[PDB]
DNA sequence: TCGGTAAGCAGTCCGCG
DNA sequence: GCGGACTGCTTAC
């Protein structure tokens, strides 16, 4: 097999690097790595190295890393440019692995860990770690197995060893349900005391040393812990022994209002599996605790347990053990459903970058165009310094706030990295300026031509036309990438609606479900297999299609997310390449682009229509139009439609043979007018939207920018099998809207959709009525709590203190003295309820740590005191009378001259 | 929250005769 | 009471 790297490090003058042999074995090695870096030379000079700009330059080979270092820093002390890549451990991996990476993920080692710490006087905090470890489970992807480690003998009580057989049972058998699945994969081993059991995992470690170290809070907890807690029973030289080249670094994180640190372990990479979901995920979840993803993801029910956890070991190390275990797990099932380790280790090889390095766009596209560069002897620039500076981005269309019945959109093919690609926008391929006009001459096509000769964009740049520029080149491969996984995932998205129809009408029967690959349109064999099976089979089958649509999600959502990085990385200061000119390019354009179309497809059905001067473009963000559509419904006349779908037939029809090459033509004379290299401004009706045939439903409507809600039947040629509602910016999307009222919010709104005003009116009253039965919780805002300490005048709000923090403050107060309340942490996110006036708490609202139940002390009086009113008002009547006011509607039914009978 | 801009709404403070 | 200046937080792209 072809080789590949498991890790790299440089170590002073060494490079230490793990990696897999050609015969598919671990291997380590140390490499007195000499690394070149480049000065521009005299042009009458003999060379074959090139900067981006064509200037020649000559390659200096260095005795050694330091050596390098210090040649840097003394052409800083000169004045000139020190070309080249700085970083020597890419530009090692570029020499050592200089062709497409092809690697086996069977052979690379991913542990998965958790550990249990029991602390009586609060949090255990990882720096001082001044309590026993005394629960490790260590999962290995390579043995497939589970290795726990479990300290009977404690300070803190002594217990008995775990058994395997109450694991497995029934919580209903007094059992704690440990999944039948892994039960044969355990490998138990107790411990008398905690010196031998972490003397055991260190000899385990040095066995089986991670490549991949992932779980749950694994950086911020887990890590600092088991390293600190060894470095105080052994002392420092034990701990490094976590590292398979025995360094360590304390990396102190700071962010806008303090610091923490983390233990970074040379020659390991560490995927925290909670910040893999943050990036990966696009969710925005009101509390990350492991139990409140895993019900989120898996739909698995929160491990029970009674008392704090301070004392679970204690009173019940039986389900103690089996938790630590099944937390362990949990992991496991959600990568196997996401896919956020395979992402990484993609883009990670792809880049050529420590897998770790996937969380820098910046990091990782530096490296991207360093290994394309390199190809061709061309050299890289020295990166510089620059001050922030804000600079402008897209446009947004203000709306008319009203119902909307009929609506078909519009939405332009990965925008920003087309224009890269059309107007070839690079660093190397900046070709000089022209004088700029106001925008809404281009938009209207009466400012001159640009140019003659080069490629431009309404910000007065212009571009090289002869050559692809190295960005233009590089984006469109992972674009590429990014095509194919979408089309996986949109085949698989269209299967699942099949299956839905298939569902209505389920065979009385015993069968299997069909073997089939999801990401590829079912053909009109499975199609008639599908008709005969079982309810079953069928709801397999979905959720099969399903964990399809969501891997194929990953893999184009994150592609796109690259991508995308790259135009915002022209942008930031940090960037190899940074240049707003290039960055503002981009985002002028853009601004032109969707300008540019709403005025051609106004005029195109204006003429079509027979009209002069109406609008029937109703709204646009970034890159996307909205087209208003009762006009051509209207022109064939409702009556003559047979259902639902035959309109929906029809203007999925229109859209694609009428309206898809009049927005083609318009955008082909755009190309023309600012010379652009290609014509790549693809835009393609999205949604379908409408209420149903016959119903008094009113199909959608805008309160503002970036805030709507659509009933629609189609999406990007997926037919639902039931209308599926697309609101965008209103309370239903928002995290800090209590769960229950979303859900209410949702409904009020499907039935304003769908149904009408007399629908809308009788479910409003019922809630109204009913909402104080609701759980706390479901009725709890959720807010980000930053700068707790800013606002804190000995226990008081100081001044323009935030509610939310407000809040915090008075649950501060009424736990004042308690070691083992749940404290409030700065920067996570905490429940927030109003209190009625005259409360014991002493102040308008309570916050608490999110995803938890409040304390037991002050639960009791917090029920008794929230004020459920103001709750109502704020967080469902305030958000729906925005809603029904835009729709020109009423939540409320008004009294009309019929009352008087 | 270590890792592009536009823009909405909640809440504080305070003006507005 | 509602709007502007401002902070804080959270979305849509
Ligand atoms: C979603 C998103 C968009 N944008 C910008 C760049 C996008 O090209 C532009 C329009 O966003 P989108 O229409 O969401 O995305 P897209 O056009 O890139 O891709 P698709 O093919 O799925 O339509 O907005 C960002 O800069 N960052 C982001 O996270
Ligand atoms: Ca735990
Ligand atoms: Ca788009
Ligand atoms: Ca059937
Ligand atoms: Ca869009």
């Amino acid at each position: 097999m072809k080789e590949f790297y498991l890790t790299v490090e440089q170590i002073g003058d060494s490079i230490f690097e793990r990696y897999i042999d050609s015969n598919g074995r671990e291997r380590t090695r140390e490499v007195e790595y000499k690394p070149s870096l480049f000065a521009h030379c005299p042009e009458s000079q003999a060379t074959k190295y090139f900067d981006i700009y064509g200037k020649p330059c000559t390659r200096k080979l260095f005795a050694n890393m330091r050596d390098a270092s210090q040649w840097i820093k003394r052409m800083e002390d000169i004045g000139l440019e020190a070309l080249g890549m700085d970083d020597f451990k890419l530009a090692y991996l570029s020499d050592t692995y200089n062709y497409e990476i092809k690697y086996d993920h069977t052979k690379i080692r991913v542990a998965n860990f958790d550990i249990e710490v029991t602390s009586p006087d609060g949090f255990p905090e990882p720096s001082q770690a001044k309590h026993p470890i005394d629960a490790i489970t260590h999962y290995d992807s390579i043995d497939d197995r589970f290795y726990v480690f479990d300290l009977l003998n404690s300070p803190y009580g002594n217990v008995e060893e775990w058994s395997i057989e109450i694991a497995a049972k029934l919580q209903e058998q007094g059992g704690d349900e440990v999944p039948s699945e892994i039960i044969d994969k355990i490998i138990y081993m107790p411990f008398d005391n905690e010196k031998e059991l972490l003397m055991e995992y260190l000899n385990f470690w040095q066995q089986k040393t991670p490549v991949i170290l992932t779980g749950w809070n694994v950086e911020s907890f887990a890590i600092p812990y088991v390293y600190n807690r060894i470095k105080n029973i052994f002392g420092e030289s034990t701990a490094k022994r976590l590292s398979p080249h025995r360094k360590t670094r304390v990396k102190v994180i700071e962010n806008m209002y303090g610091s923490r640190e983390i233990i970074t372990l040379f020659g390991i990479s560490v995927l925290d599996y909670i910040d893999l979901y943050k990036k990966f995920s696009f969710t925005n979840q009101p509390s990350y605790s492991l139990d409140y993803i895993s019900e989120f993801e898996l739909n698995v029910g929160k491990l029970k347990y009674d008392g704090p956890i301070s004392k679970l070991r204690e009173s019940n190390h039986q389900r103690y053990i089996s938790y630590n275990i099944i937390a362990v797990y949990r992991v496991l099932q959600i990568d196997a459903k996401r896919q956020f380790i395979n992402l990484s280790l993609d883009m990670g090889y792809y880049a050529k970058i420590q897998i770790q390095s996937v969380f820098s766009p910046i990091k990782t596209w530096d490296a991207i165009i360093f290994n394309s560069l390199k190809e061709q002897n061309k050299v890289i620039p020295q990166g510089r310094s620059h001050p922030v500076q804000p600079y402008p981005g897209a446009f947004v269309k203000e709306p008319i706030p009203n119902r909307y019945k009929y609506v078909m959109s519009f939405d332009l093919t990965s925008l920003y990295p087309s224009i890269i690609r059309q107007v070839n926008i690079s660093p190397e391929t900046i070709a000089g300026t022209f004088k700029v006009a106001p925008l809404h001459d281009y938009i209207n096509a009466v400012a001159e031509r640009p140019s003659d000769v080069y490629s431009c964009s309404p910000n007065g740049m212009m571009y090289y036309k002869d050559r692809d520029g190295v960005v233009p080149t590089e984006i469109t491969k992972v674009f590429n990438q990014r095509k194919e996984h979408k089309g996986y995932m949109l085949a698989a998205q269209r299967n699942g609606e099949i299956i839905k129809e298939a569902l209505h009408n389920p065979n009385l029967s015993v069968d299997e479900p069909l073997d089939v690959d999801y990401r590829f349109d079912f053909s009109d064999e499975i199609k008639e297999k599908i008709k005969k099976l079982s309810a079953k089979s069928l709801n397999e089958m979905l959720f099969r299609a399903q964990r399809t649509e969501v891997a194929g999600m990953t893999a184009q959502i994150n592609r796109k997310a690259l991508i995308n990085g790259l135009a915002g990385a022209l942008g930031n200061v940090w960037f190899r390449y940074y240049d707003l000119r290039n960055a503002t390019a981009i985002t002028t354009f853009g601004q032109m682009a969707l300008q540019w179309i709403e005025r051609k497809v106004n005029e195109y059905l204006n003429e079509v229509c027979g009209t002069e001067g109406e609008a029937f473009v109703l709204y646009g963000d970034t890159d996307s139009i909205y087209v208003s559509a009762d006009k051509i419904i209207d022109k064939v006349g409702e009556s003559k439609f047979r259902d639902t779908n035959h309109w929906v037939d029809f203007l999925d029809k229109f859209a694609r043979e009428r309206m898809e090459p009049a927005i083609d033509r318009g955008f082909r004379e755009m190309c023309e007018y600012m010379n652009n290299k290609q014509h790549l401004m693809f835009m393609d009706r999205e949604a379908i939207a409408g209420p149903p045939l016959g119903s008094k439903g009113i199909g959608g409507f805008w309160t503002g920018k970036k805030r709507y809600a659509l009933n629609v039947w189609d999406m990007e040629g997926t037919r639902y099998a039931e209308p599926k509602l697309k609101i965008m910016g209103l309370e239903t999307q928002k995290s800090s809207t209590p769960k229950a009222v979303q859900k209410a919010l949702k409904e009020c709104i499907r039935r304003m959709l769908q149904e009408g005003e007399e629908s809308l009116q009788e479910y409003f009253k019922e809630f109204e009525k009913e909402f104080r039965q609701l759980n706390y919780i479901s009725i709890a805002s959720v807010s980000s709590a930053n700068n707790i300490a800013k606002y804190d005048v000995g226990g008081f709000p100081g001044p323009k203190c935030p509610f939310h923090i407000r809040g915090i403050l008075t649950y501060n107060r009424a736990i004042k003295g308690n070691i083992d309340a749940p404290q409030v942490v700065e920067g996570e996110k905490v429940y927030v309820l109003p209190l009625r006036e005259g409360n014991p708490f002493g102040d308008k609202c309570i916050a608490w740590p999110s995803g938890t139940e409040i304390t037991d002390l002050i639960k009791d009086d917090v029920l008794h005191w929230m004020d459920y009113t103001v709750l109502l008002e704020k967080t469902f009547i305030k958000p729906l009378e925005g809603f029904t006011s835009a729709a020109k509607l009423d939540y409320e039914k008004k009294a009309s001259l019929f009352d008087m009978f």
